[PDB]
């Protein structure tokens, strides 16, 4: 009974990873870990080693079809220090390790063998602030597709993939709960952006940062372990984060165990699961590449388009 | 101001041709063209023939792109005289002239080099039949995306590009406006499958049929002229298909020009302008390729996706 994918188990992975070297040490991964991710070399080698495999066969691949229209068009050719952007996607709930995902596939990627440049942009600095969300009555609704500004989201990715020497994104600080003003992340023609949110993967009636990617990942769990890990960070984050006197959750940090847990259930009863179920969860079905992590964090399976 | 997007007018793309031959003849060329459409010659040349060069250019690159994922599974390799099904999708309003559009298409395709085997099937056969649609209080609202069986529609399609020796398609009649009972197309490992119909560039929470496209086609006009197209089309067919005393719409045979006006605008007001606007044009965006075409059918702008 035919399918556009195939499942695997990590065995039958890490079977594709070939003679891919690694080259990245405990150390250096260590730098990429986010709070409460459990990401090891092993994993790394297992799972993401194969992953980057299948990226560099895609890259030359999809510049042929970039090549082919360039042709038809009777056009120059390309720079060959400057191909068109590959852009790969990051999807999937708060808490469920994007960012991990995507600082380890960015730093994998960086240490192929020409060192192609590869930036890696987050799309919470594409969030209104909160003075505009304040207006649209959006401000328990951050992370929910019209609490972005989409346009200026579109226009940043455009830029990038047709070519501009630079384009800037927006900053967003979690500690201060607001966008930075004046603070801009500076992307200068590299060879592979990595675009990371809840809803990149999103489709609509009229074009959107999915239509540009050449390859996404959606990181995926049960939505129960997803909400624990939400509340075990966010009584972590009493001692980190909250415990900076200026940070926006401050007054969380003397909650004792059970009122954190009560807090940050509400948290992710009231925003956080309600988008996963609505918004996010529908992009599943897009992805190239989900990475599905079992009640430890540990990736266990992966389903890859191949149509 | 950069654009995922390169607009033509007939003069730039027309240069595109280079020198692809042409194929086809004045009495061939009949039997493609639908009642009311203008095609001749000249547009065959100076629009549809560039257009062949670029999906030439294109089927090879794209060819490249799936023999990498291949190559990343350490798979066989591919038949050579079985290559993955090219899917090409062709949208758009009833009455702007895809079932031309895809016929020549089709037409000039088959007559490329190899004679690759070229399919082409429309999604009214998946029109849910008269008795499921009157259970569902559908019967007018043939055309929107809730009246077509859409996992049918998918499976099909899918079956085909995972390389299914043999795929079914169920057939609509108009003439009885209804499912043909046992009537089934039959589509064998085709080389490229042309599929066309209002809806087929949708988007949504599972993947579908776009997902699987590797080119596609709108068929664009003014809203004013798809409408006077469709009512001067009605008027015409009280003395073609309406005059057959089996068709549906027999009674409208006798119909005064007048009356028949009368009619057709409040058939296209109910049902098609509403499914026009709604689900039709909110997925122009996504097309490869938009063919606008003028009052008298001329297609003489188009846009083309470069990103
Ligand atoms: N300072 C601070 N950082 C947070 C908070 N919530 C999430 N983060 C950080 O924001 C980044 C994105 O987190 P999240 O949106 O849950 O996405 P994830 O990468 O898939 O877990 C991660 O580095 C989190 O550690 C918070 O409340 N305060
Ligand atoms: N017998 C008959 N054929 C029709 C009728 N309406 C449309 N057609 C034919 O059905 C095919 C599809 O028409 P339409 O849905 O308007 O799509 P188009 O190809 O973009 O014009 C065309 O060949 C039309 O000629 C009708 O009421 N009766
Ligand atoms: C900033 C986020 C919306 C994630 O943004 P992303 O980069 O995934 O677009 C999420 O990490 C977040 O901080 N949500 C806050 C929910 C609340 O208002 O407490
Ligand atoms: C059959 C159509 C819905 C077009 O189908 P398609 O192949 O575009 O999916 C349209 O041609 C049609 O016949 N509409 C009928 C509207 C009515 O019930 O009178
Ligand atoms: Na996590
Ligand atoms: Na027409």
């Amino acid at each position: 009974e035919p399918s556009p994918y195939v499942e695997f188990d990590r065995r039958q992975w890490r079977a594709l990873r070939m003679s891919t070297p690694l080259a990245l040490t405990e150390e250096e991964l260590v730098g990429l870990r986010g709070l409460g991710e459990q990401i090891d070399l092993l994993e790394v080698e297992e799972v993401y080693l194969p992953l980057a495999r299948l990226i560099h066969l895609q890259v030359a691949a999809r510049q042929r079809l970039f090549a082919a229209t360039a042709e038809f068009l009777g056009e120059p050719q390309q720079n060959p220090d400057r191909p068109v952007p590959f852009i790969i996607g990051v999807a999937g709930s708060v808490a469920v390790g994007k960012s991990t995902t995507a600082r380890v596939l960015q730093a994998l990627l960086a240490r192929w063998d020409h060192h192609p440049r590869v930036d890696l942009v987050t799309t919470d600095g594409f969030l209104y602030p909160n003075a505009e969300l304040q207006r649209r009555n959006l401000m328990h609704r951050k992370g929910f597709p019209e609490s972005y500004n989409r346009r200026a989201l579109m226009r940043f990715v455009t830029s990038v993939k047709s070519g501009s020497d630079y384009a800037c994104a927006p900053v967003y600080s979690h500690l201060h709960y607001d966008i930075i003003p004046g603070a801009e992340q500076v992307v200068r023609h590299p060879d592979i952006l990595i675009l990371e949110g809840l809803n990149v993967l999103q489709t609509g009636p009229t074009l959107m940062v999915s239509d540009l990617f050449d390859f996404s990942l959606y990181v995926d769990a049960r939505i129960e372990d997803i909400e624990q890990w939400y509340v075990s960070r966010f009584l972590a984050m009493r001692t980190t984060a909250f415990a900076d006197p200026e940070s926006h959750f401050h007054h969380y940090a003397a909650f004792s165990d059970s009122q954190a847990v009560v807090a940050a259930r509400e948290i992710w009863r009231t925003i956080n699961r309600p988008n996963l179920v609505e918004n996010i969860l529908p992009t599943r079905p897009r992805a190239t590449l989900v990475l599905r992590k079992d009640a430890d964090h540990s990736i266990n399976r992966l389903r890859l388009r191949k149509l």
